[PDB]
Formats: C-alpha cells, sequence, structure tokens
C-alpha cells in the first residue's frame, strides 16, 4: 500500500525502550508468517496487530507532550488501521480476510514489535501476490 | 529539618511514571503484612529497604537509551531518594522496631498500587516523631 505512513522503528525503538522487558503482550499470531508469502498472512496480521495495539493503548494514560507510550502507541494504532483499510480495499491475489481467529500467544515487547516491523515492511517490498494451501 | 536532606520525593515524576507503565504490569514487593493500620516504626525500616530492592530490579527491565520521557531515568531518581532514606535508618540509634526480623512475603502490585505504598512510606519520614507513645506491632 504505497502510503505506509512511515512507521519506522524510530518511535518503535523508543516504545520498546520504555516498556518493561518481562511484560507480555498478547497477539493472535498468524502461523506461517515466517515462511509463507505475505499475501497469505499480511491481511490477518495487520488486523491482529491493530487489535493488540488498541488494547495496549487503553493500558496507558495520556501526556502526549513529550513522546509518551500512549502517544507513540496511538500513532502506531493509526498506521495499522489504515493498512487494514487498504488491505480490505486493495484485495486481489491477496487473502482479503477469511477466518480471522488464529491462536493467541504472549510476546515480549521486543518480539511483539519485531513482528510488527516485519508485517509493515511486508508492504514496502510487496508486488507478487498470488497459493497458500 | 527532619532527615529532609535531598528528601523531596516530588510525585510529579511518580504520576508520570505510573502513566507510562501499563496498568496491567505487576510489580513484586516484599510487603509488611499490616503497614496500613500499624504505627510507622513497625514497618518503615523494612519497607524502605524493600522499596529500594524492587525499584533497583525494575531498572533491569528498561533501557537507558531514550530521549525526553524515560522510564529508566525516572526510576533511577526514585531509587536515589529511597536510598537516601535507607541511610537515616543506618546510624539510627532510635529503638522502636527498625528491623523487622527477616524479610516479608513477596506480593504483586500494579503500578498505581506500588507507588501509593511508595509515597506513603516516604511521607512516613515526617509522621514518625514517636515510638514509646504508639501501639504494638500486631493486629488482633
Ligand atoms: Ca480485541
Ligand atoms: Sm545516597
Ligand atoms: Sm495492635
Amino acid at each position: 500500500c504505497r502510503n505506509r505512513v512511515t512507521n519506522n522503528v524510530k518511535d518503535v525503538t523508543k516504545l520498546v525502550a520504555n516498556l518493561p522487558k518481562d511484560y507480555m503482550i498478547t497477539l493472535k499470531y498468524v502461523p506461517g508468517m515466517d515462511v509463507l508469502p505475505s499475501h497469505c498472512w499480511i491481511s490477518e496480521m495487520v488486523v491482529q496487530l491493530s487489535d493488540s495495539l488498541t488494547d495496549l493503548l487503553d493500558k496507558f494514560s495520556n501526556i502526549s507532550e513529550g513522546l509518551s507510550n500512549y502517544s507513540i502507541i496511538d500513532k502506531l494504532v493509526n498506521i495499522v488501521d489504515d493498512l487494514v483499510e487498504c488491505v480490505k480495499e486493495n484485495s486481489s491475489k491477496d487473502l482479503k480476510k477469511s477466518f480471522k481467529s488464529p491462536e493467541p500467544r504472549l510476546f515480549t515487547p521486543e518480539e511483539f514489535f519485531r513482528i510488527f516491523n516485519r508485517s509493515i515492511d511486508a508492504f514496502k517490498d510487496f508486488v507478487v501476490a498470488s497459493d497458500c494451501v
């Protein structure tokens, strides 16, 4: 989706620096994301990252006048929601939705946002969509 | 001044930290059983010591590389004020209960719960001008 709202690890790196290391974030991970082509999982991953981030957002209080966790997350919530929009709109050869109920697991902030960056980077370099078994 | 040397907590930073900590995050603290109804001389030494231990350990959970708002930075300052207190306890020749035998049982607390116990404990260095004029250290 050409326009990705630039979600570089710039703010992500800061967020991870300020989230406790032993704090587990829940994410319904789409299995196969580490081997299958993107058109097979990007749609559901983007939807799940959106729900996890939004739920994570309610766990912090505002003070957006100095790059607080709340503010950065809100910024990431918006980026992913728009990617969700695109995916539903620019569907073809892409598994536009279907199912949407993988298995929920726990991730460290580091692991969670690594999954977050790969999902977004997935759009960056993505042209050859279409099988997924 | 009562042990008020660099003894200004300033909750301005504390609220900001609680706000920057997930309400979901559980913090460990060896809590003294009834410090909520017992005279301060019954728990203050042990608690000031456990608070320090808990805050010091949280340091490990954050990164010291962050511009502007930094949770590592705020915790560091909090550790110093509480470590300054563990000093007014050292030389302390006052006998009231400044010991607590061993170490209490560990308990989990959310950020708001933990820092409430924190501020109270600190503030306890003002409302502690007695010992023989207070109650026992048991509840029953
Ligand atoms: Ca949800
Ligand atoms: Sm000192
Ligand atoms: Sm009693």
